[PDB]
């Protein structure tokens, strides 16, 4: 599991459950072309989006759906979604987390990479 | 200036100075129109982005260009941006302070929203 | 104006108005010695609580009442506090912004270093 | 396992290893007493600081020594560490992992209270 996500709720202290989660790699056109995607787990992960095969070197972009999230809360969110965009560089270490604390009007994005 | 865009640099405990800011607007189409741009200043501060009266209600991007900023540091940072995707102005006009916080491997953005 | 402190509230992304913030300085025997205290304004800022010349070297906490903050919110939130504790001046006088965002189960503090 | 600790460094974008952390839990005369500590693995994790037993409610700091993380890197740091208080409620959640990013002059710390 080379791209593992994982997403916090920082308003409830709680793993950020059932965040769509959709993951783009950049074409030569520069377009996005979808290339994973899925629900943040019970515990706020996202684990399988992609193997090791599939995984090239590239940019790719995480598209955290944190505003339906907000929405199924009740809570005013401000941004659209959480967009992680890196360039996956295949010479050192390879397996990423990507981390999302999310609050309404605030997230961060922490890239976990290790061997 | 219902814009701003403010940025840190949250391992030197710093202004991040001369990071190039460029604002997308979607369009009717879906496809983000060029809004605005800019470089933030020596306070890590981009003014004068926009308008009251060109800043409609809409779906604005920020993006950051995090990237460029870590490199000239001898950085290779992990993102190549902070992008900020939000609906602007939807309960009439609103102050936006995009404020981000960026470190080599992470970033934080918060949205200071003041009604004038 | 050499200690400035800032909260912003992540869940509504406004200024985080009328929180309480105590200034402590560790005294020669190692005890944290009240220092100055403050209440942030409608801005979520706090300004004036030290002076240049009083603001010597040493060790400083900020203890910003987060707790009080969330409650007055109906919010029952995880920290009790949100506290940095810092080296000032150690490399002579610099202006420092405590920068604090907040929201019940999470707070980061990020520190502006100027020099005057 | 009722209490975690997770660091993570927003520098290099790996688990904060190595890292001191103690935890203190409030006295009845409002000092600290030392209750826990250890230092974090090298996924940056701290498990086993204490016992369901042992972990009743309470207010405690969890002092992360974020000042000789950097200095082992040569890297600045801003702040003299990290220093989380919270009361420990026995109530509703009570497994805690207290998430804390680290950068030089930064950091975020939040609380995943789950079941
Ligand atoms: C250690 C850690 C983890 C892993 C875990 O909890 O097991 C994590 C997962 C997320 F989805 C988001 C944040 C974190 C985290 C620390 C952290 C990062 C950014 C912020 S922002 C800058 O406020 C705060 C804290
Ligand atoms: C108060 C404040 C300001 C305004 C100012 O200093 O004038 C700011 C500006 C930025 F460009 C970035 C962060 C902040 C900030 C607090 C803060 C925000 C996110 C984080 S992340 C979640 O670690 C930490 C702290």
């Amino acid at each position: 599991c080379p791209l593992m996500v994982k997403v916090l709720d920082a308003v409830r202290g709680s793993p950020a459950i059932n965040v769509a989660v959709h993951v783009f790699r950049k074409a030569a056109d520069d377009t996005w072309e979808p290339f994973a995607s899925g629900k943040t787990s019970e515990s706020g992960e996202l684990h399988g989006l992609t193997t090791e095969e599939e995984f090239v070197e590239g940019i790719y972009k995480v598209e955290i759906d944190t505003k339906s999230y907000w929405k199924a809360l009740g809570i005013s969110p401000f941004h659209e979604h959480a967009e992680v965009v890196f360039t996956a560089n295949d010479s050192g270490p390879r397996r990423y987390t990507i981390a999302a604390l999310l609050s309404p009007y605030s997230y961060s994005t922490t890239a976990v990479v290790t061997n």
